Order: structure tokens, then sequence, then C-alpha cells
């Protein structure tokens, strides 16, 4: 479906302009007009690959006058020749005509064998050339100095890809036609192989031969295709260490990907939130568990692993730690190399979500080893209620394009640890939180001044690389994420950075960038951040948080209301920085009782499956509904946002939710009800 043979078309007579570069399955290398229009006219074309075969052959084109044919190097049109089943000879085609009458090139290629059958030569029998760095001991490799296959000028001046119903076309960019009919624009580096400095050729990107579970946004030549993994534990389940009767704690978890400043770290981390709710009496978790001064204690989990990225992971999953408060590391989660049961893609969980988590210590395993905590860890551990999960970046294998055979596999001699160093040296990242308030990591290929091949890239602007690697668009004028504006969010650098762009601004004479982006410029080694404005994010940006505004707002549309509770209707984003609700009832003077007075009471909303927010206010008030002995009493709902979130009595013991800051989002008389 992608074999046969490489051609280049010029307009021009000598292989200097190119028009067209495309590739033929069998030996019609052909162009119909009906596929491209001053420059529809080819002066000369090139042609290249190999072909495998065993007889003797005699070679003729369409047009033996205009054209020279080497194999392997010889000669042999400007006559009979042998060939052997089961090897590959290199296939160069060159062609000019002067002023081409018609538009296009009618142009096949013959073979006649010795039985006289003269004919086409079948795609079966045509290869592509090896446009990769390195040559391999079967094919070898020889205006492409970065030898990706797309040709230099193209790869300078910009280019485009028309994808007709059986091979795609590679053609210079053009304003008026291409313009209008929306179609990408592409340039490249000439001088890479790949300028996002990955592992795909800027070639295999935009022609399609290529993992197929790389992302759409990775496969443009500069947005940089490579994993992102990190672990996301699910809930959690505590026991004391060695026939007594089940003494455990189980909680659920909310693991978040993390970023701590923008900062230059390159490592995986997430972190574990163990809830803190209620699960019958204000225990501690050793009195919960009958745990002593020199017991022990043991640690279970359901993880799956997260690839926030945008290439995928095959043979091996890597390294995590679970550490404890700053650097204590109870655990070493491993997986069983070259044995992945699946692949991990990118936006994609391994096991997929409609199979089973994995348990850290999985039903039978033998060799599950015993995740464990000593007393004051365990308290540690309580009062924290949080782990971490650093996660390396060993990944494995990657699955190459194999040119010979047009089929994409699993390559033994690409390595992620070998790539990785330079994506993330010759790129600038992103970082935004734009979908579901999730931190997600982007690179793109960006100018590296102090560094001559880093100069040969294309100029990458801001506003184009949230374009192209994030997917916004200008559909007014304005550019937007999905509906939001790009003002919406907020721009963070680290510092070097920062005063890099700082010193911009002042030469393009702007005051504001949100109105200079496309004029921003983008270097190598920069780290960029963007939050959606409307919340607070705590020191690993992490969104934990927003204005008395912005929430009081967000639960302004009710639908019901009830002695039961609330039915509202909350935006799925304010929905995931709220911890909790708490009731009360005011009475005619003042005063207020706290219908669920209680740290670990405040889990009372609950997501329908319809959308909206109902607020249990049964589950605390003993399945009873509020009993209001007096109309004029109002019926008063504060919301609790993740970073005033009381998770352990407080320092003197009282467990209430006195203290409490909290947001008034709902008031009504027994009557307004
Ligand atoms: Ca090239
Ligand atoms: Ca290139």
């Amino acid at each position: 479906s992608s074999q046969g043979l490489l051609g280049y078309y010029f307009s021009d007579l000598n292989f200097q302009a190119p028009m067209v570069v495309t590739s033929s399955t069998t030996g019609d290398l052909s162009i119909p007009s009906s596929e491209l229009s001053e420059n529809q006219y080819f002066q000369s074309a090139i042609w290249s690959g190999f072909i495998k075969v065993s007889d003797e052959y005699t070679f003729a084109t369409s047009a033996d006058n205009h054209v020279t044919m080497w194999v392997d190097d010889q000669e042999v049109i400007n006559n009979k020749i042998r060939l052997e089943k089961g090897r590959l000879y290199q296939i160069k085609i060159q062609y000019q005509r002067e002023n081409p009458t018609e538009k296009g090139l009618d142009f096949k290629l013959y073979w006649t064998d010795s039985q006289n059958k003269k004919e086409v030569i079948s795609s079966d029998n045509l290869q592509l050339p090896e446009l990769k760095q390195k040559s391999s001991n079967s094919r070898k490799k020889r205006p492409d100095r970065d030898n990706d296959g797309i040709p230099d000028s193209l790869e300078v001046e910009g280019y485009t890809v028309d994808v007709k119903n059986k091979r795609t076309f590679l053609s210079p960019w053009i304003s008026n036609i291409h313009e209008k009919k929306g179609l990408t624009k592409y340039k490249s580096s000439p001088e890479k192989w790949s300028t996002a400095s990955d592992p795909y050729s800027d070639f295999e990107k935009v022609t399609g031969r290529i993992d197929k579970n790389v992302s759409p946004e990775a496969r443009h030549p500069l947005v940089a295709a490579y994993p992102i993994v990190h672990v996301d534990m699910e809930n959690i389940i505590l026991s004391k260490n060695e026939d007594s009767q089940t003494r455990t704690i189980s909680k659920n978890t909310s693991t978040s990907r993390t970023h701590t400043s923008a900062g230059f770290s390159n490592s995986n981390s997430s972190t574990v939130a163990i809830d803190h709710s209620l699960s019958a009496g204000e225990r501690t978790w050793a009195e919960t568990m009958g745990l002593n001064t020199a017991d022990t204690a043991r640690l279970n989990a359901n993880i799956r692993y997260v690839n926030t990225g945008t290439a995928p992971i095959y043979n091996v999953l890597p390294t995590t730690s679970l550490v404890l408060g700053k650097n204590q590391t109870l655990a070493t989660i491993k997986a069983k190399e070259n044995q992945l049961s699946q692949i991990l893609a990118p936006n994609n969980y391994y096991p997929s979500k409609n199979l089973a988590p994995i348990a850290l210590n999985a039903q039978d395993d033998f060799s599950s080893t015993p995740i464990t905590m000593n007393y004051n860890q365990f308290l540690e551990l309580e009062k924290t209620k949080q782990l971490r999960l650093d996660t390396d970046q060993v990944y494995g294998n990657i699955a190459t394009y194999n040119f010979e055979n047009g089929r994409v596999r699993v390559d033994t001699g690409s390595n992620w640890s070998e790539v990785l160093p330079q994506i993330q040296e010759t790129t600038a990242r992103i970082i935004f939180n734009g979908k579901d308030l999730n931190l997600v990591e982007r690179r793109i290929a960006a100018v590296n001044p102090s560094d001559p091949l880093e100069t040969t890239k294309p100029d990458m602007t801001l506003k184009e690389a949230l374009k192209i690697a994030f997917g916004f668009n200008e559909p007014n004028g304005n550019l937007q994420y999905q509906g939001k504006d790009i003002t919406e969010f907020d721009f963070n650098f680290d510092q070097q950075t920062s005063q890099n762009i700082k010193n911009q601004l002042a030469e393009l004479n702007a005051t504001n960038i949100y109105t200079v982006l496309d004029k921003i410029k983008l270097n190598a080694k920069m780290n960029i951040l963007i939050r959606d404005k409307r919340f607070h994010y705590d020191r690993n940006n992490i969104a934990v948080g927003a204005d008395e505004s912005v929430v009081k707002e967000a639960h302004r549309e009710v639908i019901n209301s009830s002695t039961e509770g609330l039915l509202l209707n909350i935006d799925k984003d304010i929905r995931k920085i709220l911890s909790g609700y708490i009731v009360e009832i005011e009475d005619t003077e003042g005063l207020k009782e706290v219908i669920n007075d209680r740290y670990d009471m405040l889990n009372i909303s609950s997501l329908r499956q319809d959308g909206k927010t109902f607020i249990d206010f049964k589950k605390y008030n003993d399945k009873l509904p509020l009993y209001i002995s007096n109309p004029n009493y109002k019926v008063n709902v504060y919301a609790v946002t993740k970073e005033n979130t009381i998770i352990n009595p407080s320092e003197n013991g009282d467990t209430s939710t006195n203290g409490i800051k909290k947001i008034l989002i709902f008031s009504k008389k027994g009557y307004e009800i």
C-alpha cells in the first residue's frame, strides 16, 4: 500500500525546482493532470528505489530518449542483463523533455523476461529507497541532505500534502490556492532527517508511513512524537503486617500528573490524594487496625499507567517509586519486560479502562513484594494523606516503519533512551491544562540561536505552536482552545525563558503579549506553562481552588431544590476543585445548626448519570430530610475547595467543620423551597 518507487517531478529542466513528490506502487510512474496550473509542466523528473525478483531482464520505458536509468550504478538507458532471486538492486531514473506540451507526465516502466513477457514492473517487485539516517546490510542510501525524502527547497520553502485515494502528494505551498482550501502549510529543517529530533523522519510523519498510534498532532514535522507516562493510582487499602478479623482501611485516591516550577525538570511524577472522608467512629488508623508502637503495616492499591504523551510504548514499562514524605521510598513497582499484554497508547491507559487495573500485589502472585511501613511512617502517612509516584523514562523499543517491506514494526535496535536527550534538547516545551484541567506536556521544534544546526529549522512563533501542537484556531481572528479565548489562560515561564520573552516584547514595542503571539519566537530549551485563569494552583500546578465569584457563579443555575437536597448544573471543571459541601440551618436570631458538622462528612455531592449534580442532604442527616421548625429559617449550603480542605482533626482535636473556610452558594427560606 505504501510500496513502489519514489518520484520527484520538477517543472524546470534540471531537478532544481521540485513541483510534486510522490510514489507509485507499480511501474506506471504517471500522474494524470486530473490530479494537479502554469506549473503542471514537468521538464524533468527523477525516480528512486530498489527492485527484487531469477532471469534475464531488459528494461524499457515509455520514453527511452528522455530518460537515463542506472541499476546498481551501472547505466542501462541513455540490451539484456542478468538478475537473481532473493536480492535487491538500486534503481535511479531521470527524465527531461524541453517543452512538455501536456500537463502532468505519462511515463511507465517496463521489464521483459526470458520468455519475452514484457510488462510494467509489478508493485510486488518494487520497493522504496532506504530514507533513514543509517544504511542496512541489504539496502543503502544514494537534493535531500538529511535523506528524509522531502527535497531541500521544499523543506525550507514550505510544502503541503494532498491525500489522494492511492498515494500522497508533496508540493510547494501557494497562498492563493491552498490558503483558501485550508490545507496545512508545512516547513522543516532539510538537514534533519527528523526536525523535532525524534524517531520519525519529517517524511514518515507527513506521508502516513508511521506508527498509527502516534498522535495526529505529532504527525507534524515540528511537533515531537515521544511518550509521557505517569502512574494513576485509583485507590488504596491498608493492613496490619502479620488469623484475626479483617482489620483494614480501604479508601479511594485521586492522582494527578504534576509539574513543579516552570521548572526544567523532565521527570514524570504524579501525586495521590487518599480520600479523607468517612469510612463508624473517629478512630485513628492504628486504632482502626490494632497497630502498636512496634508493629508494621502494608499497602495495596489498583493502579493504571497513563500516557499523556504523543508516542506509544510497546515492550517495557517505566519503573516507579512510591515515595512517602519527601524522600521515603516505600516501594518500587515494576512491570515484566517484553511481555506487555497490550500496548500503551498516547492519551490512553494500560490496562485499558474496559479492563482491570493492576493491583500492586496481584491476586496469586507469590513474588509480589510487601509494601511495608513502620509505625511512624504510618502516622506520617495518615497525617499527610498523600504519596508521590516518580517514574523514570526508560520506555524500551520503538515501532519504526520499515522501508523495504512498508510495514511498521517494533525495532530492537531503536530505543527511546537514545532519543529523549535530543528531543528535550532541541525543542521548546509547553504545558497546558486546557483539557479537563490536567497538565499536558508537549514539545515543538524551535530555533536554538547558540547552536548552528537548530538555526536551520523553521522559526516557531508562539501563536503557531499552540495551533500545531495543541489545536488552537482563529475562527474569527482571535486564537482559541475549543471555545475559550487565549486570553482566558495565563502565561508562566521559567526564569531564563522569562527574561528572554520580556526582552522581545520591549523590542516589538508591545506591552501585552496576548496581542503579539504571532510575533513571539520560540527557542530550544524554553519551558512554558498555561493554565485556565479561573483557578488556584498549588505548588505542583494542580488546580485546587477558585474565586469566590467563579464558584458562587458556577452554582447559580439551580434546577430543583427540596428538604432532601439541591440539584444543580455545575461545570465538570469547577466540580474538579470542589471537595464537598456544608449544610446548615439558620434560625431567626442568627444561630446556625450544622447538619454535617465533621471534616470527613463533607462528601454529599454525587454526579448523576445525567450530568447534573445532586447534594444529598439526607446522607448525613441520618437518612432523614431536613426538619425546619420555622419557615423563616434559611437553608445555607457552602462549598469547600480543595485548598481549604481539612483532612485531620485540628491541633486540639476538634473534628468539626468549625473554622473551615467555605463559600456560600445557596440560601432560601423554608418557604422558598
Ligand atoms: Ca531532506
Ligand atoms: Ca527535513
